[PDB]
């Protein structure tokens, strides 16, 4: 119980990447229009298309009139690559335009290429939003132009950040790039913390919300540890960055993340009744990391209970059959599902 810092913003969250532990939070479930932070999910979707080899970096995309000054009034004086209809631009360039420059026209040109239309692309964004448990998130645009019925929260942004990092790492990697050059002009990354001396920050996106102020979703690493911070509705650009750096620095200073039960590791083996095998391996799967105050590892204790007195087949990989309890000094700090690590079908 280290005292959480004061944060000079509307809402915030600080989350450990490996354990999911929420180290600090304020109004983290309050709904706000995510505006430019939407492009985190745009990039998630494009990243999935690339990872699935449905599109390739080298593919040449034809820019449509929906991607233009003239032919889309909604792009009017937003951040833009200055694409024109009939332009041919690589997926790689449009991708960097979304990620590094946050260009709204690039989002549209990519969305059309990936999904056929903005509308079908927004469908994919919301599909993933549901899949990732972003329970307070709905996207209504491919570019995050403020829009009716478009909402997210600090919590959901940190979960989405975590997913981008974990699920499409090649796409995440582009978020630390300080510049890229298109049409022979350098376009800088607006994430000032990429230049921070005091932290290794490698992502991920800035924005504003009408009526709330300046936002940042950031992530940083220090040794084995990665933290994700979200700061929403800071009053100034300076505060937006500073309060983020404060939270990240605080997390690494006072906490450590350890993984007592590795993924794939067997925590305990239990007899099974009526199965094709007489025993089954149980473990934590991906949920075996915990974040604790520094110096506490020596006092960390892992134990288990089973929900039923005896396991009976069939058992499936991932099935929950009890709870793993982590205790610090006799006191329980974390519980996780005890899961089946291997299939055991019914005998016979
Ligand atoms: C995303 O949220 C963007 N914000 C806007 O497009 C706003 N409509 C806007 C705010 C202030 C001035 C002009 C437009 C991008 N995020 C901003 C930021 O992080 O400060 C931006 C100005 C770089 S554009």
């Amino acid at each position: 119980t280290v005292e959480a810092p004061s944060v000079d913003a509307r809402a915030w969250i600080l989350m450990d990447y490996a354990s999911g532990k929420v180290l600090a939070e304020g109004n983290a479930d309050e709904k706000l229009d995510p505006a430019s932070l939407t492009k985190i999910m745009t990039s998630y979707v494009v990243g999935q298309a690339l990872k699935a080899d449905k599109i390739k970096l080298t593919d040449m995309v034809t820019v449509g009139k929906d991607a233009w000054a003239t032919g889309n009034p909604a792009l009017r004086g937003s951040s833009v690559m200055f694409l024109k209809p009939g332009d041919q631009v690589s997926v790689a360039d449009l991708n960097k335009g979304v990620i590094i420059q946050s260009g709204n026209d690039a989002c549209i040109a990519l969305a059309d290429y990936v999904a056929g239309s903005q509308e079908s692309f927004i469908g994919l964004m919301n599909g993933y939003a549901k899949k990732l448990g972003l329970t307070n998130t709905t996207f209504q645009t491919v570019h995050g132009l403020d829009a009716p019925g478009q909402f997210s929260t600090a919590r959901d942004m940190a979960l989405l950040g975590k997913a981008l990092i974990h699920d499409v790492p090649e796409e995440y990697a582009i978020h630390k790039e300080k510049e890229f050059t298109f049409n022979k002009i350098r376009q800088p990354n607006r994430n000032r913390l990429l230049w921070s001396s005091n932290l290794n920050v490698d992502g991920m996106k800035t924005g504003t919300t009408a009526g709330a102020g300046y936002n940042l979703v950031a992530s940083a690493t220090q040794g084995d540890m990665r933290l994700i911070s979200v700061v929403l509705g800071a009053k100034t650009d300076r505060i937006r960055f500073n309060e983020s750096e404060k939270l990240l620095t605080w997390g690494f200073r006072f906490f450590e993340t350890v993984t007592p039960i590795k993924p794939d590791a067997t925590f305990v083996t239990q007899r099974v009744w009526f199965g094709d095998k007489s025993e089954v391996n149980l473990g934590a799967g991906e949920a075996g990391s915990v974040t604790i105050p520094r110096g506490q590892l020596k006092n960390l204790k892992a134990s288990y209970t089973l929900t039923e007195p005896q396991l009976t087949a069939p058992l499936k990989k991932g099935q929950v059959v009890g709870t793993i309890d982590f205790q610090l000094n006799g006191k329980s700090i974390e519980q996780r599902p005890l899961i089946v690590m291997e299939n055991v079908e019914e005998g016979g």
